[PDB]
């Protein structure tokens, strides 16, 4: 045990998505480890390594889907672990936990801004861009054109059950951003007008699927439809190594009182149930490209950023089991 | 001229929504020229007459996209029209209005519950079925399918703005029919599971087009994407007889209060524009079959439908223009 | 009450496939029919009006997917049961019942006819055709074109489990039409060079889909992937009137033994189930034509034909029925 | 023998295309047998018929694939055949030709104001429009749609080989119409920007195909991917009879000269053939409406206007055979 | 020269598949070569070398559509090779066959127990999976996953003209797997109800199709349209490299007399040809993963299999050449 | 400064399309490199260096959307940078300038008989084979097929507006294959017959996406709807590396007086606009493989060809900026 309250309290807000959004929520989880890291009164190697696998434990306990978050756990803790099973010392242990996490804190800063300096080149002046959900990745494309100084306008999908769009209407808008608010029904009535959609990821997985906000794979069908581009902004640590070894990505269910108040719910007959998946499934056909911070790709050489970035951690446990 | 008081109600309350749904709409505007000519102090037949088809242009202007509306209004006004021109007397006049006002009520009434009969044997014993909105009509076919004892399950999108689907759970729940209850945006995550698609319809087009709730279009998309079959339960008076000589359906934009309630919309900035379509347009290749009272077509016989029964109407003006 | 053998004999013909083709079948029954009468021992019209309408049941429920089997019969039957109410004689009942039969054989033979001469101006010299299962109404468009001196060569599908494609291969190369035979298997592969497709139809819906042996639906997708036309040549009494008013056709699940010979299938454990359905449904967008003897039709005018030849009957009881 | 002059210049001027389009080509061939009856110095009403029969085989042997022609000779011969059968004297029989011509040309004309006005309510303000070829049908829809105060452009298609785009960019530009001119093979880089398509037809078949100007398929096949309204402006004698009996459309296959200059292919290798089609054939799935002067249809619509309109000469000889 | 008898042993059960199946042709091959190497009365290498030539062309010559046949033999000879031209004496050359051969056999029993546990982390309780034609591979990822718990049920395929699917059903019931047994036509009617399809491969080319079993293209094809998985499951030497220099993959044909037995086919009409692919070659847009022994992989990724495990050989010739 | 006639020559003819072809534009490039450096009156490196930089930006400015020309000026002026930059001599610089561009030329000419080799692998005896515009890298292809005895027709479009068919006709033919020349509208229509397209490249981008003459996309979208293989025939310097980094490749526009000669146009309107884009977008679903030196892949496979051998490139800017 020994734990500081930092990470149960990072660990809390990432299941009540009082912190969310995968870059965000990869970060706090970095950021979790850290403070662990910084604040541990351990007085042995032993000791530290301990709650850091434990730290871990926790904060990978509380959202299954987006696999930013235990990318950013393993990043911290593969080289923690090294460390350790190498002799490292107390000092040199928390250390290599502190900067591993700093690290990869600032690379996820960097891999946004990247995305949207690359994506912004896909944007022509003129443009309507569809989004959905509220994704740091996207934003970054759709600032970076505006900042270039072409018109651009954002249709802004209202995203629910948890309203994210309002979240999107308003940083958009705060950049001087023209936007329409939509109903999520209303997308296929204006993806005739639409010239690009630009969309985040949670995960994307080894045959080119993206795992994003429930409503996404919608919107990509009708833009496919309509050969409406379809532009999956997301950094690498986005990519989903277990799928390489056929892995199933879980689909978070939520909980019945974020679609109906529980107020509401409880009046209402017990054989009404409500499903609130919190993501969907897009199949590669109706992506164009994933832009990441390293380039374009095409959906199918999704298995290649895995294959170059993650292939080599499958033959082991993950870092923080026993 | 002397318009009576429930006329004026009658539209306010279809233009505020207490009074919705196509066919309900429709119902209720023969009612309110019903009452206008039960009620009328017209002395003479001219002045009867006038106070129909002022009460008709009142109504007629409340809403646009449903033909429900004018179909009912044209049903009443036909029939006054060619009485008032025949020399009908006061009393004869004021009974055309009220008698073809009542036969428009009843042939609604019998239309649904034979559309049930005639859906509901398209519907097989352990089906999962999709629906979207509230429809009287796509319900009764849900409801008779229950009552022949097959195991159904409902899936029921929310439909917003307005949460429509809440009335559709409820109801449905209510008749002792399981529901599931999903947003909008998880209607294709949940295609794989459904067996059949049943919507409604506010209007259908010469070519076969289905004009219906915000959101239909994506539905029947996925569906056929799927192999889902999309039916869509819909009385006669649901054609659109202008689409035969190329007329355009208007589709409604409401309020942006009801997205955005106002004390929220109020502190949104100006560059943040709500837009709020409250139909779409579903092309016929998404659709299998139009369930009518008088049989099952495919959408490709809408425009037999519009010839054999409103088609001779076309040459003429409006039955309440001057 | 007193069925003469002939009834029992076409019945259980028909019940094993010894009698097969949806044309031949109805035929077939009608010929039944037309025995009872002649053959009939009663004295009064009440007698043979019974007996009557008992062998129609009888042969009705002999194999449900083919509509054409119930259409003969309706054809009879309507006449004998219009004759029988408007008090015909015992006389004058037989030979309504003797004279509709003949008069649905002939007409039957005719429409095959017919069927052959404008389907096969659809067919060009040098032309490739695919078939599926062994249609006299397809056959007829085929031995028709070879007459008119058109090259052309047909591609024979074995159709699994019953083996009809060696009934048509031996047929068409009778006529002198040189023949490929293939298993259903090898259709895509061949379809490439294909040039049109012909199959016939045990029943066709509203709608304008057609259920026919199965294997057919596999057929008219990898055509329509291909852009092959798909011709389906059926007689007006395949059209299926029920379907109007929303039933669904039953598809025939036969013996399991005419997949697996008794002799191998009990020697297989209990855990391996044989299913062996006689059909399936084509949908009509991978339908270009149905050639009817009245013509050519789009798949979707279906309804028409039933609206028609047929809609008149449904608001009746099946003649046969008391 | 003794046709007028007049007779063999229309049928010379058709043959070059020095008259074209298909209402044009019908027109003329009209007013061809208006002018054979009008200078005929027969005595005898045997006579004239004899001469409007061959008049009229000399026009039908002009250019194939354009129902039009046939149709209109038709129109004119059925009444003339009508006459003389009846025994309608001299004068009697050549006013029946004179007038049958007239009508004939005068509901042609209204048939082209009527298809305009009908399909300029689908057209709406601000619409980019592109077209193929040169149709007086469509064209009357666009110049409707300017005239009504929509700001419109027009997309026009050079249409080789024989330029007939220069004829629409030259008479659209004329009416204040703004155009853009295109080659053929720029049609799918532009349908993005195009709201709808608006072409005409030589001849539309029973089961829906729209056949017209080589290229037509293309654009309505590009339009479909993108989901752009795809709509043909057509007259209804522009529909094809004999296809309700299985004929198929002969495809004109002019002169190699009209792609390659006498003076240029003279010097090219034997071992290059040209092939010239004027005309390809489009499918009803590529085709959202058809606008006829009597209204909109879908594509599938076709057989019922055939049926209704033409059906009843099918069972006779082309009203100018012996 | 000197050839033992069980090279010809194995050549003629490969001919005549008495041995069958991609892996275990593969396996027999590398066995044989094993077995010519053990029992060669060979006392130079050269007269070795020349035997395993030799043998290796006897093997290669027997069918040519399974790549892993040839992937097999070249393993072995490479390595053969290489050890003859770097002057390996008599025993070191034979050992070198035989451990060479050994190891491809090891290696390929280790590869498809693999795949299975790859293959079934896909496969979900309740899944119906369709499989076709009788491929180690894909049973090895059906037996896995019910070995894991799973409540599958499989849809075995007939597998017309050599009934593959017995042996398929036969050895799943053996292992307590419920199955249901389908003639191949009957693939598109249940496809409804299938959750996954999971299929073998004998050869997968550089732009990622699959060739298989004749049908195997019909299923992959209609599952598409059904939006269900289509998973192959294959083993790396099921990748063919001649494929990335342009290499078309021969489709064998085999001997009529395995669709028509002879005893029936010589009473047939000489104008009957029996045509008999034993593959189907299906596009990658079918497919949605390959499994191999490392890892899942879109279609588009097998270039990639193929550069890096076979590219440095294709410079050469084969390796059993002069 | 002191630049050579043959670079301004060089670029103007580029600029005419007196020099045309991706190819040929990138090798003249070369040339004219290798032209200015032999003869140079430079004294000093310095002196040369800054000759080469003006003359590769005279010709990197002639024409943009064939990245074939940027590339082949990298190739040369990288390898003079890098001389430059690491102290070489006058005459070392001359030469490093002057081998680079007679090895790119050389290896241009290696590639495309390489391509044709490999291309011609995928074309069987008795195709037709579709292609579009002039492409050496398609011609070799064909060229091959042909000398390999295989009897192969070409369809030969005509390429508007500037009738590159015509060259590619008249060379297909001189070599001793049959060609069909049609308008490009007729592509449609033809695509019954085809089985083959073989087109060329100016850009290939990172998604896998092909920029090639006006036109390429119709007919590999039409080719696509009738499962006729698209190969595009692409040395790997088609490959366009800025496009890895999200840059758009512009779509060249060229003079309107290339469409309607100059004596025609100033006839014409003011509001007509003729809009001449020299290249479309075909999108990589409607391309099957990508024939290049090194081998056949999946268009998908872009990305990696440009991973390997361009994108090392990418963090400096070009060899010849100041
Ligand atoms: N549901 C799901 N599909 C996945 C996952 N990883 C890859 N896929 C692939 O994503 C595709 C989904 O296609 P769909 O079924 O949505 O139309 C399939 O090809 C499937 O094999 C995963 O974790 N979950
Ligand atoms: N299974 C079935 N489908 C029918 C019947 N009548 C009409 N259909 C129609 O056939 C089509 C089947 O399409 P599929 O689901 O096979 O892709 C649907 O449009 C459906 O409405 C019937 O009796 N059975
Ligand atoms: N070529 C041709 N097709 C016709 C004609 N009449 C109807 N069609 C129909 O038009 C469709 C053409 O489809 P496509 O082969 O172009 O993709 C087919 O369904 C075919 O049966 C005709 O005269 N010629
Ligand atoms: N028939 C055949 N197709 C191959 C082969 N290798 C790759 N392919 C590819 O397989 C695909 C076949 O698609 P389909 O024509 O069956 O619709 C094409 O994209 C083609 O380029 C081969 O050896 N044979
Ligand atoms: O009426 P005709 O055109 O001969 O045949 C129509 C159809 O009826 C047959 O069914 P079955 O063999 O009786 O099960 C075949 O499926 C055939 O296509
Ligand atoms: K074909
Ligand atoms: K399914």
């Amino acid at each position: 045990a020994m734990i500081v309250k930092e990470v149960y309290e990072t660990a809390e807000k990432i299941k009540s998505m009082e912190i969310r959004g995968a870059g965000r929520i990869a970060r706090a989880a970095a950021q979790a480890l850290m403070i662990q890291a910084e604040k541990s009164k351990a007085k042995e190697p032993e000791e530290l390594w301990n709650e850091l696998k434990v730290a871990s434990k926790i904060l990978y306990n509380t959202r299954p889907t987006a696999v930013s978050l235990p990318n950013a756990l393993r990043y911290v803790m593969h080289r923690v672990k090294a460390a350790y099973l190498g002799g490292a010392d107390l000092e040199t242990l928390r250390f290599t936990a502190i900067n591993s996490a700093k690290e990869f804190i600032y690379n996820s800063e960097k891999a946004i801004e990247r995305i949207g300096e690359i994506g912004a080149k896909r944007i022509e002046d003129g443009d309507i861009i569809m989004t959905h959900s509220h994704s740091k990745a996207a934003i970054s494309v759709m600032k970076k054109a505006f900042e270039q100084g072409k018109n651009i306008k954002v249709i802004v999908t209202e995203t629910r059950p948890k309203w994210q769009g309002k979240i999107t209407a308003k940083e958009l808008a705060s950049y001087g951003i023209p936007v329409i608010y939509i109903v999520d029904s209303a997308a296929r009535h204006y993806m005739k007008m639409t010239d690009k959609v630009v969309m985040g990821a949670d995960s994307i997985t080894a045959n080119g699927a993206v795992i994003n906000k429930i409503g996404t794979s919608l919107i990509a069908l009708t833009a496919k439809e309509h050969r409406v581009w379809v532009m999956i902004a997301a950094e690498t640590y986005k990519f989903h190594p277990a799928t390489m070894l056929g892995q199933l990505v879980e689909i978070e269910m939520r909980d019945p009182t974020e679609v109906i108040p529980e107020e509401e719910l409880r009046t209402w007959p017990k054989n009404i149930e409500v499903w609130n998946p919190a993501f969907d499934v897009t199949p590669p056909e109706y992506i164009d490209v994933i832009i990441t911070e390293r380039g374009i790709i095409p959906p199918y050489a999704a298995i290649d950023i895995l294959k170059e970035e993650f292939g080599w951690a499958l033959k082991y446990k993950e870092p923080w089991e026993d």
